[PDB]
């Protein structure tokens, strides 16, 4: 099914690249076995990266998210769960970054990332990296630090992409 037909990327480390791009548009692209969804813990996808990715699967990853939630109960910060990909991958890896604003411990942010190594292969964002308020440079350096596995970061702002690949 999926073929991880990744371009355009930028090599950091062995197993972490990055690119200046849309991941919707990635995952449109690439149709990767795995995307990363920058999630919270009752997986409600109200804006961000989660919300981009529910629209772009025509709310079906919401309904899916709140069948799960109902029946097993919210997830654990730093913890994971993986559901359809819906027409975006095979798989959607939903992880949940630290609320760092409201004062959740950053150090889950290694825990979080920890859930990629799971998989061989991974299309992602900056975990907590948006709302919740952990620096980006921070979020990255943390993955590179954590993730063993091959991750492709999909950075929306050009300015942040800028920022992040001079640091
Ligand atoms: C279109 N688009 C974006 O919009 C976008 N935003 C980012 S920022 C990093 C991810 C992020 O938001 N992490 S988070 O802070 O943990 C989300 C917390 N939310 C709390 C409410 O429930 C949902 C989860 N990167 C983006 N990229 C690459 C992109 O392509």
């Amino acid at each position: 099914g999926p073929v991880n037909s990744f371009s355009g990327y930028l090599k950091l480390t062995d197993n972490v690249y990055i690119k200046n791009a849309d991941i919707v548009e990635e995952a449109k692209k690439v149709k990767p076995t795995v995307v990363v969804n920058a999630a919270n813990v009752y997986l409600k996808h109200g804006g961000g990266v989660a919300g981009a990715l529910n629209k772009a699967t025509n709310n079906a990853m919401q309904v899916e998210s709140d069948d799960y939630i109902a029946t097993n109960g919210p997830l654990k910060v730093g913890g994971s769960c993986v559901l359809s990909g819906h027409n975006l991958a095979k798989h959607c890896l939903h992880v949940v970054g630290p609320n760092v604003n409201k004062g959740e411990d950053i150090q889950l942010l290694k825990s979080a990332y920890e859930n990629f190594n799971q998989h061989e292969v991974l299309l992602a964002p900056l975990l907590s990296a948006g709302i919740f308020g952990a620096d980006p440079i921070h979020s990255l350096r943390v993955c590179v630090d954590t993730v063993r596995t091959n991750v492709y970061l999909a950075v929306f702002d050009k300015n942040l992409y800028d920022k992040l690949v001079s640091s």
